């Protein structure tokens, strides 16, 4: 059982990249396809963030970082906001939150 | 978007029912099949508990119930313990934790 | 095994709830996202209805309730009609059919 | 869409029977377990395809023309569930026999 | 297991082309969206089946006997990706044409 | 689109880690659970390797690296061999092959 927040980051990066491409194309088919892919990719990023909190992070980590529980919840809600938006900024906000989890993850691995 | 912890409870009930049936049969094939089904069912219960915490529960719920973040994490770890055990008691412990989430869920719906 | 038509009902209620929301929100992005969600929720509802018919209901139940076979086929088709529609009444027709299966299910539990 | 074929159900059921046959040859505990995992997934996929034909392809007049179809499909699904829980190739064959009966009715509905 | 068949790839690719054809008839925004969702899922499943044949069925001497197979399979997958992004039935047909070429090589490996 | 062989590497590392754990824990229940986990992790690794070959790598990359087609087929087969084995060396062979794809991938990003 190997863990890495890179899995959440890669899927969230895809969400932002899809949002950016939606602003440069008018086509109803492309807009629909991009919305389908974004939905799937965002749900996968949420799954990876959830698994880290559920299976990797243990009681001493929640004691050492009392803000971790809320950070992970805020990340999931940021990803949910990105899932329902075409705005690349919401995709970036989700990535900013994942970056904070990534920092904490590696501090617990040292 | 409808939510109900019954989805987590039904899948966790299946996990306990599978654990109980493992004590009454010696057969290597049945033991293997039951282990495969238990793994799948436990992961589904974990997914349903995760979705409630991620998508249903909002900031005022975490403020009103300061123990909710840790209750949900303890539930996931209890389900993970049940996933790796043949003991029906570990399956019951997971159900006891889901019952506490179910009580809080309905209090937020009133 | 542990069975309950509540699994089918919850997914079917989600389909109707998505249909209700589509009626009051004109946004093309939301309309597309709602269509993706409705498609998978209806497919999940169909899975649950199918499982009860194949795995729970045995030959004595089909003998006592001769219309059960056709009721389940009608329910599945009503769910496919709901999957292809934005109208809440189609989601309600599928829920009315699940309510008929739910009634029969509990009579066999007594 | 409109593109359905019992071959999807048959291929997955053939895989179930093929796995049951391979289990009798190799006694290795790891292979026995891997085979059980694959059989479980393949059997549920065979069940999905059979159920899809019954609900999505077959229409109401097909059930009037073939009053046995409802019961035949249920027996196929139960036969597949029996195969899922067994290492015996005979159970996998029973599921294939039932699928062969659905296949016959399918191609008749394609002609008239 | 040992039970493989290009029909699985073909049926899913036929569903992709059938959806592309249905999109030209009904202009309803809800149907256009539902069709796009189904096409995306069906196209990825067609890609999975083609990739499985290439890695799990086809063995090393098959690539010596058919030096074009590696490139043919990649072109099939790319043709399917093109169909996934288009409403045009001609793209779905191109994917089926490539699958027909894989199908021919498959049945030759079953004979000798 | 956003691609990275890290997705294939992480799943492949999980396969090797499960193989390592199977070597030091005799329990039949754990052995079965580990086999289920290893089976899906290897299948996910195969999916990722296949996606890079079909969706990322284009005709100029196959022209510049003539052995890339066979390298990817060998990697997928090594992963299937790892899926059917408890030996960590098979998991490592699949990781060595992914490392060769990773090297080529980054050279095309420059």
């Amino acid at each position: 059982g190997v863990y890495d927040p890179a899995q959440a980051r890669i899927e969230a990066e895809s969400v932002k990249a899809v949002q950016e491409k939606m602003a440069g194309n008018d086509d109803p088919h492309f807009q629909t396809r991009a919305t389908v892919i974004k939905e799937q990719r965002a749900e996968l990023a949420k799954h990876h963030v959830s698994v880290l909190w559920s299976d990797y992070f243990k009681p001493p980590h929640f004691e050492k970082y009392p803000e971790l529980h809320q950070l992970v919840n805020d990340t999931l809600k940021a990803m949910s906001a990105a899932k329902g938006s075409k705005d690349p900024a919401t995709g970036q906000k989700a990535l900013d939150y994942i970056a904070q989890i990534d920092k904490i993850f590696w501090e617990t691995k040292k």
